[PDB]
């Protein structure tokens, strides 16, 4: 029975991990901080974590010592911190964690807090949006410099952010009549529920096949370009929409006046939708989720967005 | 079917509420406002309650006529809205809820955010934490200058801010050694799990009984001195905590320096554990929601704390 410790467990994509551990079969640690005081939404997480069989580990990121206990205790860490502007953005902070699993030494593998676009890939980004990529960079440098055994999950949108809301910025549901395309709409992006990217991480932190390795998430039938997105839901709502296509100087103009975390999701999304960073690039089968765990019978987004009904 | 509308069904015991009117079988519509932005945790949940069968109705607190729209959809309204300081104290806002119901001339129940203690008995309290009262007092005067017939749920501590930590202030867990007693711990107080408080608030909103009533929330098994929780507590973990008896003026003193969020919980549980405020006068059968409900096989505090162990 594989043993892992959630770093992150109430966090978005965290909670979603630590319930996919859980019905995986996975004896499954979750890290509980003590600065969780009156955030009621947490202590409640964690309780109900507690009822479906996970198992609370006390730790906290400064107390070093605590955080090597903790990773003593299980076979493989999963971490999901945060990094995303207008959310927080502490990718750094893992690396007391990677020291701590340094320390430790029992640790068989390392999955951090990657789950997007692939931070390698993207040394061109310019700065603020630049520093998501240049801090899983060097969570990674860490990782390897110590000769801790990874998997770096990447490659799709959570759906959420992107397909419920049809790619629109400050919004996460559908629009009533008008869409913003992102110049001719015709870029190619991947796009995933949330709870098959858990799913599939779940069923990829004890493979063989990924020790090592970078595992893409790309489901086949979820690469669609915005119209496509688009589309989809006309079909489904039986009306279209009036779209306004934006070129990429419009998209970009007086980024610079604009504030920090905002700058950052205009920097991703011209990645994503006019660049087309996520499709840019080939990968095998033996390196894609959908195709190494085809049980997974991952929600498609007319399925997704049907939800929005 | 009797149609509802769950004004706050986001919140913390609003959440609850929607879920137990659906379990109860009311036809059950939440407002859906739309300056929910990229509060993904919002959007999901009313995604969450549209699969359980809720309706979604969109209206907005700055467009009176979305909110006449909204109500005429229903026979009864429930309002959730905020009203803790360390959370947010907005129920002032429910004002235009119930200008908006007064215009609209159909609704046949109102249930304002009350769900604690009583408004009207609290008239000694002192500010900051006197807000609340005047505040769910000048509500409830604009009610009744509204001719809106009404029902007032009161009169029980929420278990996870009062038994799980067993009322230790800044906490919502059991603390580990060491626990504060309130003056003698010898103050009767009453305790209930919030889906209770919901099932309560889901049964008596279409109840004859409770029409232009005030319904107390006061279980008897759950009526139970800090001293006697404590004591739950120690033969659950067999282990006795060590207890410090605090004096009311050494609670007190100097609360005028502290946080205005701090000095109104102080305030608060000066008035519930040294005052003893929900239980220093006693109510009939006729307008207890236990005795009411029979059927609510409400959880005892002791099942309540094993979530804990
Ligand atoms: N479309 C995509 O592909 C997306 C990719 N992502 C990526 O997913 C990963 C997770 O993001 P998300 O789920 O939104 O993150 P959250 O913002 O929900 O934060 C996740 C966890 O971060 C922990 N955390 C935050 N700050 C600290 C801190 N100072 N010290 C210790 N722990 C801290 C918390 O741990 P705890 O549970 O202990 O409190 C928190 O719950 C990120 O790398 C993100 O970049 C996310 C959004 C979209
Ligand atoms: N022990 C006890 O007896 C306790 C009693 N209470 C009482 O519970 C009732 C609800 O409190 P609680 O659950 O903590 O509420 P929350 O703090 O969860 O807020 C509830 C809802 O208030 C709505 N809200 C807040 N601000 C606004 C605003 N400016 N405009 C429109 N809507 C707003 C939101 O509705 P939306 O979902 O539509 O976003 C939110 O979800 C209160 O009267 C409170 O005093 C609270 C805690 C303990
Ligand atoms: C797709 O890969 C990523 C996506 C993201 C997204 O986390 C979600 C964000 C962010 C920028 O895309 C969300 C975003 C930011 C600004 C917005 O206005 C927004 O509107 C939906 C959404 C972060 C890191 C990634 O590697
Ligand atoms: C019991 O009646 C009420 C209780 C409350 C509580 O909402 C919860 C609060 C508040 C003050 O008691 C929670 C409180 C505030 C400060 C704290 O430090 C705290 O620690 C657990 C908890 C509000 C209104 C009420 O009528």
């Amino acid at each position: 029975k594989t043993r892992v410790l959630v770093v992150g467990a109430t966090g978005y994509i965290g909670k979603r991990i630590v319930r996919a551990c859980l019905a995986e079969g996975h004896e499954t640690y979750v890290l509980q901080r003590p600065e969780i005081g009156l955030e009621i939404e947490k202590v409640q997480l964690f309780l109900s974590f507690k009822k479906l069989g996970a198992r609370i580990v006390e730790g906290s990121f400064s107390d070093h010592q605590s955080l090597v206990s903790a990773v003593k205790l299980v076979d493989v860490v999963v971490s999901a911190m945060s990094g995303v502007h207008f959310r927080s953005h502490n990718i750094l902070v893992q690396l007391k964690l990677v020291e701590a699993i340094k320390e430790a030494g029992n640790v068989k593998r390392f999955l951090p807090s990657e789950f997007g676009m692939d931070p390698p890939r993207m040394g061109h980004a310019l700065p603020p949006g630049r520093e998501t990529f240049d801090q899983k960079m060097e969570v990674r440098q860490a990782i390897e410099a110590a000769g801790i055994p990874y998997t770096y999950v990447v490659g799709a949108c959570f759906a959420a952010y992107f397909a419920g809301n049809l790619s629109q910025m400050v919004t996460l549901l559908p629009p009533k009549e008008k869409v913003n395309i992102y110049g001719d709409g015709n870029v190619k992006v991947v796009f995933a529920d949330e709870d098959d990217i858990a799913k599939y991480t779940a069923k990829t932190l004890n493979d063989p096949r990924t020790l090592n390795k970078t595992v893409n998430i790309r489901p086949p039938d979820n690469v669609l370009t915005q119209l496509e997105l688009v589309q989809i839901w006309e079909k489904l709502t039986g009306k279209e929409l009036e779209k306004t296509n934006i070129a990429a100087q419009d998209f970009l103009a007086n980024i610079e006046q604009m504030e920090i975390p905002h700058q950052a999701g205009i920097g991703h999304f011209y990645h994503i939708f006019y660049e087309g960073c996520l499709t840019d690039h080939e990968v095998g089968e033996d390196e894609e989720a959908s195709s190494l765990y085809p049980d997974v019978k991952y929600k498609r987004m007319d399925d997704y967005l049907r939800m929005f009904l």
